[PDB]
């Protein structure tokens, strides 16, 4: 499913996004925009290591979710990668929040750096009424 702006905000807010570990909304806007644009069945192979990024959150099969052919693996958030390709986001939130709580935080997502960190990131909910 491919979320509209507004209605992923208000999504993420009644799941308890808002402000976890430190991090606004707009951050996780931000962030699930330039990831994967709003997209839960968004998937993206990394031919260099061997893992995928699977979701809205593109989320790592290699310390996050289990997929079974991502050599090295582990599973952090204990999760089945196949959970996180689901029109209902619960439990990519839930593994979102899993790989934030290490010290690294938002900043696990590279993508998070090059266009969110230190940027006026008000636009992501600016009328959605969060």
């Amino acid at each position: 499913k491919v979320f509209e702006r507004c209605e992923l905000a208000r999504t993420l807010k009644r799941l308890g996004m808002d402000g976890y570990r430190g991090i606004s909304l707009a951050n996780w806007m931000c962030l699930a925009k330039w990831e994967s644009g709003y997209n839960t069945r968004a998937t993206n192979y990394n031919a260099g290591d061997r893992s995928t990024d699977y979701g809205i959150f593109q989320i790592n099969s290699r310390y996050w979710c289990n997929d079974g052919k991502t050599p090295g693996a582990v599973n952090a958030a204990h999760l089945s990668c196949s959970a996180l390709l689901q029109d209902n986001i619960a439990d990519a939130v839930a593994a979102a929040k899993r790989v934030v709580r290490d010290p690294q935080g938002v900043r696990a997502w590279v993508a998070w750096r090059n266009r969110c960190q230190n940027r006026d990131v008000r636009q992501y909910v600016q009328g959605c009424g969060v």
